[PDB]
């Protein structure tokens, strides 16, 4: 459905992009979006679909409203606006200065340092998983290891049982990606209805799990609030549910589909933390946005406070302005250019524990299976949301040409 198009949005800017269902979805996720930089298109559209929005198409815009907090606020950061309007999730749902306290504590259970404490532990996990699947010849790398491999490693940092994955995962997808049976706001407080009881024991009784360590933190000097515990630990939720999760199936999609590419991380394995970068640029998949704090001109349009803006970090890597030759997958590319971690005050926390998990699964994959196609006949599907995915990736090999060691 259409929403009526607001008094102040000009007819010549209206383009109809459907950020939960694209029209070119079936030619890729990416592909899809990428739509909305063809030559006819403004670098400020507007957009009719789920309530009425505005989407910046150029990394040069998508860039300066990240940094512009005064005038793009992430107060309310998701659309459609009942979803952004219940969003409250710490630090993400706040601004500078009041944010920047809270980064602190989050980087102390997902940091580098930390990635220090689980290194032993991802990479034991990543060749256990995989050295089960190698003599089976088949996978459906979605459920058999996309999911299990971050999301496991995330159930043990925040001590919780791996049982509950079922129902985290299921509540997490419906802020991201909804079936329809949940609104935003439901499967928020169904996390928070979660989270609760957990974080009150954890306060009467600390362990030494992210849950406890946020729960009993300080920020700027003084003690956290059992509220704003539980608004952090549900980003960390999301975070460690549905993200790597997802890329993983993207770029095992593209290396099961480009055997020149496989054998260059093969025979140049140093070449593999650069190949994660630019893979990170070709595959981006997430998509939020801010509100407008008041009237303002922006690239000679007219915005008016109230107004939501998609800021698509997936499209600044896909810009040919950027990046020449955008859809093509080159590892030794210069200047990698893109902004799938975020841009500005909100920089993500996470991307230290995203990359180690990326570049242990490229090296500990095509170590034991170097040579693997997508199934006979299997046509790849995508889904589309705040954060994009693969809907089944069903792999073939022959274990004649896999390595156990
Ligand atoms: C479990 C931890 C996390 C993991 C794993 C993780 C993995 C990834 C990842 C992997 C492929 C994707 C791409 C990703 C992308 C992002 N991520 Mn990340 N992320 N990520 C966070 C935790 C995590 N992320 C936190 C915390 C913030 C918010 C910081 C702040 O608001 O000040 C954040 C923020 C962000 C933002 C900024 C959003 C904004 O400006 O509103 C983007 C984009
Ligand atoms: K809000």
């Amino acid at each position: 459905n259409l929403a009526p198009l607001p008094p102040h949005v000009p007819e010549h800017l209206v383009f109809d992009f459907d950020m939960y269902n694209p029209s070119n979805l079936s030619a890729g996720v990416q592909e899809a979006w990428a739509v909305l930089q063809e030559s006819n298109v403004p670098d400020l559209v507007w957009t009719r679909c789920n309530g009425g929005h505005w989407i910046a198409t150029r990394g040069q815009l998508i860039r300066e409203a990240y940094e512009d907090y005064r005038h793009f606020s992430s107060e309310c950061p998701f659309i459609p606006r009942e979803a952004g309007e219940a969003y409250d999730f710490i630090p993400t749902s706040m601004d500078p200065p009041e944010q920047r306290q809270f980064r602190a504590l989050a980087n102390q259970v997902v940091g580098m340092p930390v990635v220090d404490k689980l290194e032993n532990r991802i990479q034991e996990l990543a060749c256990s998983l995989i050295e089960s699947l190698r003599p089976q010849g088949q996978c459906n790398f979605t459920e058999d290891y996309a999911e299990p491999f971050p999301i496991r490693i995330f159930m043990l940092l925040a001590g919780l049982p791996e049982e509950d994955i079922p129902h985290l995962k299921y509540l997490t997808d419906q802020m991201t990606r909804p079936d329809g049976s949940m609104t935003f706001a439901e499967a928020k407080e169904a996390l928070y209805d979660y989270l609760i009881p957990i974080i009150e024991q954890r306060r009467q009784k600390p362990g030494t799990d992210a849950i406890s360590i946020v729960a009993n933190g300080q920020v700027n000097g003084r003690p956290i609030t059992s509220d704003e515990a539980k608004r952090m630990c549900g980003l960390l939720l999301v975070g460690g549910l549905d993200t790597v999760v997802n890329f993983l199936s993207f770029s095992m999609e593209f290396l099961a589909k480009s055997p020149e590419h496989r054998q260059e991380l093969i025979e140049r394995p140093e070449r593999i933390p650069a190949a994660c970068e630019e893979l990170l640029r070709r595959f981006s998949l997430v998509a939020d946005g801010r509100i407008l704090t008041s009237d303002y001109e922006f690239h000679g349009v007219q915005l008016k406070k109230g107004d939501q803006i998609l800021l698509p970090q997936m499209l600044s890597g896909l810009d040919e302005r950027e990046n020449a030759c955008p859809m093509h997958v080159d590892f030794s590319r210069q200047k990698v250019s893109h902004t799938t971690f975020g841009h500005g005050s909100h920089l993500c926390l996470g991307q230290h524990l995203a990359r180690r998990e990326i570049i242990v699964t490229l090296k500990e994959w095509l170590t034991r299976i170097p040579d693997f196609s997508i199934a006979p006949g299997a046509q790849i599907q995508h889904k589309s949301g705040i954060v994009s995915g693969v809907q089944a990736l069903p792999l073939v090999w022959d274990p004649a040409t896999t390595k156990a060691v």
